[PDB]
C-alpha cells in the first residue's frame, strides 16, 4: 500500500538527451533517430530576444553554427528546419538508443513526468500536470530549456512536452514536441501572464478513491448529490465542471471501492464546505489534483513497462 | 524556480533489475557484474514464512531452483550465498549495463530514490526518506520485494535500500544492500511494529530555506532563539533535536539567503506554535521534512549526472 507522486522510469529518455550550443546559448536537445529537437529560441541571443523573427534569423545560420554534443562525442549537423516553435537539426548519426516513441499533444488535466536536464545531462525526474491554464508547476533553472515531459505506455515513450520559459509567477510554459505552445504563450520576451487557474476536479475525485483504496474513509458521508448540484458548489470554490465523461472515466475506481461517483462528489462537497478540520488525506492537508484516474489505477494496482 | 519532490534519473538502475523466481515466489533481483542480489525470503513459501531458519532452508536448495530472468533472456545460477538477510546468486553472465556503484548504509533523515519493480520490470520512481523510526513511507504492492533505493553521485549509483516487507501501519521496512535491516525489524511473520516516529527537524529547516530561495518570506520574523530554547520547543511538537552539526550543515543555505540558522529556528518555532493560519509554503499546507540540505542545494542550484 501507500501513495506517492510517482514518475515513470526515465531511462528510455536519458538515452536521448543531448546538449545543443549555438552562439552564446546552450540548451537541451532530444535526439531521436537522426534528428535533434530543441526550442527554436536557441538561435536568439540577448538582443534577438526582444521581438524576434525566426525565419529571418534561421536563414542566416549555417549547419556548423549548431554544436551538438552527445556525451564526449559531438554530432555533425547536416541540416535544419523549423516547425512552429522547435528546431529540428538533422545529424549524420542515428541515436542507437532511440526508444519506440510517439509525439502526443495532451489535454489539460493530464499528467506526465519531466526529466530535468542541463548541458545534456539529466538532473532529476518528477511528475507534473498540465494545469487548466496550460502552464505547468515545474522546477526549472537556467539552461533547462529542451527538457521534455513524457508518459510511458508499455515500451513506447509518448513525448508530450518541451520546456521553453518561466513566467513572472514562477510557473512554466512550453510546447508539444511539434513546437506548438500549450496555452496562449509565444516565444518572445513580452509581458505574458498565466491566466486564472482552476483545480482539476476529476483528479481530486480520483485521489479520494486512492485514499479509500489505501484505508482512509473518514471524509465519506451517507449523503449524495446530483451532477448539477455538485457543479454549483464546485464553481464557487474555483473547481472545474465535472462532466458525465469524467464520471464514466471514474467508473473502475467507483466499481473497485463500492462508492458511487456521485457519492464521492457529495464527500468532496462537504470537504470543500467545511475544510479538512486539521486532518490529512494520504499525507496531504490540501485536496490534491495532480493524480489522474489512470495514475491511481496504475499505482494502486501495479502496472509496469519493460 | 519552483520546488518539486525530485528523484534521481533511474536509467542506471533500470538496467540492473531482474526477476527472480524460486518455488512459488517471484520477486525482484539486482544484477551487478555476475551477482544477483535479492531478499532471502525468496526461499520461503507460505508455510516457511511462520518462523523460518534460512540456513537450513538454503542448504536444501540447488542452483537450478533459482530462475533468474533478465528480459526474455534468463540467466544460469552457478552459485549462491547468504549474507545477513539477502541472497547473492552467482550467475554465469556479467551484466554489461553494470554502472559504477557503491553500497552504502544511510542514516535516518537521509533521502533516496526508489525504483519500484514487479517481475523485474521497473514501474515508477519516487523520492523517500529513512524515517527516524527506520521505516520508509513507500508505495509498494505484492511482488515489489527486491526493488532498491539509491542516490546518484556524478556517475556512481550509491545503492542504499532493498525492499522486504510492509508493516500493519502501511509503512515499509527493508535492508541495506548487504542484508542488514534498517531498524529492529526481522524477516519473519511475527508481530512487529514501527515505533513512534518523529519529524526530521534539519530537513524542515532546509525546506524553509528552499521556500526563501524561491520567494516565500511570509513566515520569517525578527526574533531569534538559542539552540537550547529551540530544542525545548521542538521536543513538545515531536521534532528531533537539532544538533550543532545540523546547524553547520545548514551553513551554505544560511549564507545564500542571509538568514542565520538560529533565526530560521525562531521562524519554525512560531510556525509550530501558531500553525500556518491557512497559508501554504512551496505548495504545502504541512511542514515538509523529506528534503535534506543537500536536496535543496541540488535542486535550487542545478547539479546533474552523466
Ligand atoms: C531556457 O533554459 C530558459 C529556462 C528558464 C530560465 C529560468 N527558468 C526557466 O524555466 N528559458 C528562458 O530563460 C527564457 C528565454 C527565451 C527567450 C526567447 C523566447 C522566450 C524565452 N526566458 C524566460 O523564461 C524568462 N521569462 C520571460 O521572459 O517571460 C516573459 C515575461 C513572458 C525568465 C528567465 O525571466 C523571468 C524573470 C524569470 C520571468
Ligand atoms: C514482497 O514483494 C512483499 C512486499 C509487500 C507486499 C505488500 N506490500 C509490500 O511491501 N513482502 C511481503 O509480502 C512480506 C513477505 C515476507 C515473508 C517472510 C519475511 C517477512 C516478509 N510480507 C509482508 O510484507 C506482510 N507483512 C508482515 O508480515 O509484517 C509483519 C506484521 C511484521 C504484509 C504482506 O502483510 C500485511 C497484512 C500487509 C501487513
Amino acid at each position: 500500500s501507500g501513495f506517492r507522486k510517482m514518475a515513470f522510469p526515465s531511462g528510455k529518455v536519458e538515452g536521448c538527451m543531448v546538449q545543443v550550443t549555438c552562439g552564446t546559448t546552450t540548451l537541451n536537445g532530444l535526439w531521436l533517430d537522426d534528428v535533434v529537437y530543441c526550442p527554436r529560441h536557441v538561435i536568439c541571443t540577448s538582443e534577438d530576444m526582444l521581438n524576434p523573427n525566426y525565419e529571418d534569423l534561421l536563414i542566416r545560420k549555417s549547419n556548423h553554427n549548431f554544436l551538438v554534443q552527445a556525451g564526449n562525442v559531438q554530432l555533425r549537423v547536416i541540416g535544419h528546419s523549423m516547425q512552429n516553435c522547435v528546431l529540428k537539426l538533422k545529424v549524420d548519426t542515428a541515436n542507437p538508443k532511440t526508444p519506440k516513441y510517439k509525439f502526443v499533444r495532451i489535454q489539460p488535466g493530464q499528467t506526465f513526468s519531466v526529466l530535468a536536464c542541463y548541458n545534456g545531462s539529466p538532473s532529476g525526474v518528477y511528475q507534473c500536470a498540465m494545469r487548466p491554464n496550460f502552464t505547468i508547476k515545474g522546477s526549472f533553472l537556467n539552461g533547462s530549456c529542451g527538457s521534455v515531459g513524457f508518459n510511458i505506455d508499455y515500451d513506447c515513450v509518448s513525448f508530450c512536452y518541451m520546456h521553453h520559459m518561466e513566467l513572472p509567477t514562477g510557473v512554466h510554459a512550453g510546447t508539444d514536441l511539434e513546437g506548438n505552445f500549450y496555452g496562449p504563450f509565444v516565444d518572445r520576451q513580452t509581458a505574458q501572464a498565466a491566466g486564472t487557474d482552476t483545480t482539476i476536479t476529476v483528479n481530486v475525485l480520483a485521489w479520494l478513491y486512492a485514499a479509500v483504496i489505501n484505508g482512509d474513509r473518514w471524509f465519506l458521508n451517507r449523503f449524495t448529490t446530483t451532477l448539477n448540484d455538485f457543479n454549483l458548489v464546485a464553481m464557487k470554490y474555483n473547481y472545474e465542471p465535472l462532466t458525465q465523461d469524467h464520471v464514466d472515466i471514474l467508473g473502475p475506481l467507483s466499481a473497485q471501492t463500492g462508492i458511487a461517483v456521485l457519492d464521492m462528489c457529495a464527500s468532496l462537497k462537504e470537504l470543500l464546505q467545511n475544510g479538512m478540520n486539521g486532518r490529512t488525506i494520504l499525507g496531504s492537508a490540501l485536496l490534491e489534483d495532480e493524480f489522474t484516474p489512470f495514475d491511481v489505477v496504475r499505482q494502486c494496482s501495479g502496472v509496469t513497462f519493460q
